[PDB]
């Protein structure tokens, strides 16, 4: 059963995780460093001498898309499509195994001695509010039934024992408080959040599951084993066993707080607004906890590289519905959501049309997205070099540009006319058969491929690079 | 005096030259070889081993910016801005520049003529699986007409027919055309000398490129560029003067009225141009070096070698832009657009309603940019020259609706097919600029700026953190 430290381990071994010995600041400099080492592709960073703490700060873990295939198993990146089909199916799932004990509380602190100040919680970027707890696995139950739902949200510092929890609206999370409220008015919520699990679980997390599904469950099947996990101390939430350091606590109905600003995936800074308190009343830990921290800002960052990693999963279900379809990619570049790049083999005038409806309606990760650019098969969706060639020798833009007005957009983009409201553009980059044009369309350059075949098997041999 | 030899083994020194000497085909192979290369911003390329003859091929030459700077003497790319503010100037009296003439010269050290004519001794490149015919692909034509003196060099593409013949692909407003229709004119029934040079020096290749006035000679553009006078020497069976350091020269003539169905070939754009006729190159002399490189390249899916070198000489046109509008940072045609069909431009945004100025600028001011299709405006925090950052830009700054203009009915290049009508369609522009009171009624986002003092501290230990190792 591997947990994290296993992980690392085996990153170590393969190049793909350094030991950081130099004192550095959880206070902007391991942001500046970590990225400079993404931008580059290069490995997971273990800061050893985080200045004023003794918890080693772990980031970077999923900064390259292979160490993402690594964390679920796999060798490389092409085996996620595999736990794409085995997503389409699932819309018996495994249990988890609830140890009697385990590493995660060998150390544990609770009432007026929690401090969250001697955790080495990371400020991102200069102008943000307040240290930020970020790779937290958020565990909660809701009132009307048994599923343990996990989420990533992040969470501002604002006291020894306060944090903010800032789920936005259809989040599990946010979704179970609000019913819990409902259903039991002025009862505290509990709650309990993860930092260092397993990288399946993690994985888990962040993989859109189903809400009526717990994403304990998915990470099994990504793992082959059931998850273990272990009963919080204080609430009858089940966290990973293995987990380096575990916050427990409960969110006081109406007690919120100004959260922000913060710098967020867009690269802008979100302005101030309300979220819940968090109260935290224990905090368990290993021997020799370790913790595990990223940040977002302008793309591209770690959880840019997850979403990429993540789309290749989603290209299966998008190919289950729409057969036609040959490649379905979201650049980094674009927010990771907001432009999507799709690939088909046409089979009639318009068909371009109905694809982008698919892509707008089919599934909720993609409601949201306002450009998306439709291509032959002869288009490599990943290269801009191809998507600008077709996009210039394909397209009258006029005539094959499609806007569609009031519809949904994400709340906190700023560049709509409206909170919650705006545009979306999909533009045709299909080669235009008879009806869609009358003039004569040209015929696109083929590479014969045996050429092509025999130059990758001679391409070492020449070493050019 | 730097003739191509020289330039290569500066490329060497600097690791921008690869040898290969595994056997390659110059039927479609090296294509394909160049095209991933050029793809990953490798070097430029010599097979010292082509299938079937002894004579290298080097391509990929100008693949990158930096060789395309390389080639004209400097470190970077922006001289050629300079040259911008001075062919201004003309719309100077020692650039009244000419050539100075060689008797003899290395390109004239083995000859062959008449019946031993055999241009299958060249290893003439197939680009692409359905192109017609071997293409040659990087002569400087050589041509005068019969009403003044001065001499045009142009890159014309020429298919292989014969032992001795190529077609002449000149579109009819280049200047070997315009002199070839006045010769018949003019000297009725008579034979049409013309000349082309492979394997110039780089001066030499790069001037001929370069978009000077019919009025002036290309070799005297090479010249301002290298500092010194292009040499050249008298060809065998005409007046027309080469280049002293060419590789190869081929020397004949074309018959008034013989002519040949040209291609079909693939192009810039990406797609084969149909059949249509051209007039027939009949080769009556051959003269090369010892030990004679063959130059050449291809065009097709952008980017290519053509698409690189036309990026590298749009700076030549950013200080006229920029005299014009001054708000402007950058202007950027990307290769990926054929060249001429989409644009990137940064400015300095000084009011509401601006980038729609701008946009209508580059349609409307110089007539290179008339045809251009797609323009994207940002503000000058964008690397014009990174869709990374121009992406960023478009979907982080608009509205779709809101921030697009649409025009019909506007002046497009007949032999763009995808439009509605030959010679008519739309443009798009993109305000992709942060959005002012007015614009937008919503609190405008402020971007993530660093700590000027992380980032140095950062800079220090970097190399001590050793983070590759
Ligand atoms: C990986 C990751 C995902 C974050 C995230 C972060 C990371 C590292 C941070 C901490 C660096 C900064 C932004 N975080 C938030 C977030 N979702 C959210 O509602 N609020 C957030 O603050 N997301 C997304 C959220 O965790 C995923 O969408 C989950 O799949 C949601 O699960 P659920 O549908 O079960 O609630
Ligand atoms: C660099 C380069 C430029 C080509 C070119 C090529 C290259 C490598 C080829 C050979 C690979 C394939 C496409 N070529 C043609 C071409 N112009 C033309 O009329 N027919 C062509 O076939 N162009 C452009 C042309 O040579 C330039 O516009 C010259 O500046 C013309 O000079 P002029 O204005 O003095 O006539
Ligand atoms: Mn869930
Ligand atoms: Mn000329
Ligand atoms: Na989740
Ligand atoms: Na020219």
């Amino acid at each position: 059963y591997n947990d994290l430290r296993d992980f690392l381990t085996l990153l170590e071994q393969q190049g793909e995780l350094k030991r950081i010995t130099l004192p550095v600041d959880p206070h902007l400099e391991i942001t500046e460093i970590a990225d400079r080492t993404l931008r580059a592709g290069g490995p997971a960073l273990l800061f050893e001498n985080p200045k004023g703490y003794s918890m080693p700060v772990l980031c970077n873990l999923f900064g390259t898309p292979k160490r993402v295939a690594m964390g679920m198993g796999q060798e490389d990146v092409s085996a996620l499509r595999e736990v794409g089909k085995l997503l389409a199916f699932l819309k018996l799932n495994m249990p988890t195994k609830r140890l009697r004990g385990a590493p995660c509380q060998q150390k544990i602190v609770s009432g007026d001695d929690v401090d969250l100040n001697r955790i080495p919680i990371m400020t991102c970027w200069p102008e943000d509010a307040a240290p930020l707890i970020t790779w937290g696995l958020t565990v909660t139950r809701g009132p009307h039934k048994e599923r343990q739902n996990l989420g990533i949200y992040r969470q501002q510092l604002i006291g020894k024992n306060k944090l903010i929890m800032r789920w936005l609206s259809h989040r599990g999370g946010a979704l179970d408080y609000q019913e819990w409220c409902a259903a039991h008015p002025g009862e505290r919520f509990p709650v309990s959040v993860a930092l260092g699990a397993d990288p399946a679980t993690i994985l888990g997390a962040v993989t859109p599951v189903p809400d009526t599904l717990s994403e304990y469950a998915f990470a099994g099947l990504l793992r082959g084993t059931k998850t273990e996990v272990v009963k919080c101390i204080s609430n009858d939430l089940e966290v990973p066993a293995s987990a380096e350091i575990v916050l427990e606590g409960y969110i006081e109905q109406g007690e919120t707080a100004p959260e922000g600003p913060y710098g967020d995936h867009t690269g802008y800074y979100n302005e101030v607004d309300s979220f819940p308190v968090f109260t935290v009343t224990h905090i368990t830990q290993r021997e020799d906890a370790i913790y595990h921290s990223t940040y977002t800002g302008r793309p591209p960052d770690e959880p840019a590289v997850l979403g990429v990693a993540l789309n290749e999963v989603f290209v299966p279900i998008l190919q289950k519905q729409f057969p036609e379809i040959v490649d379905f990619y979201l650049p980094p570049e674009g927010c990771s959501y907001r432009l999507a790049v799709v690939t088909i083999k046409k089979q009639y005038a318009g068909h371009a049309k109905r694809v982008m409806m698919g892509v707008w309606s089919f599934l909720r990760q993609f409601m949201y997205t306002k450009f998306v650019i439709v291509c032959d098969d002869d288009v490599n969706a990943r290269d801009w070099n191809d998507v600008i060639w077709a996009i210039t020798t394909r397209m009258d833009p006029a005539r094959d540009t499609v806007l569609v007005e009031n519809t949904p957009i994400d709340y906190l983009d700023f560049a709509s006319p409206v909170s919650g409201l705006g545009s979306k553009m999909g533009l045709d980059a299909t080669n235009k058969w008879p009806g869609e044009t009358q003039r004569e369309w040209g015929r696109p350059i083929k590479k014969d491929p045996d050429v092509v075949a025999h130059i990758d098997a001679i391409w070492d041999e020449l070493a050019i690079f």
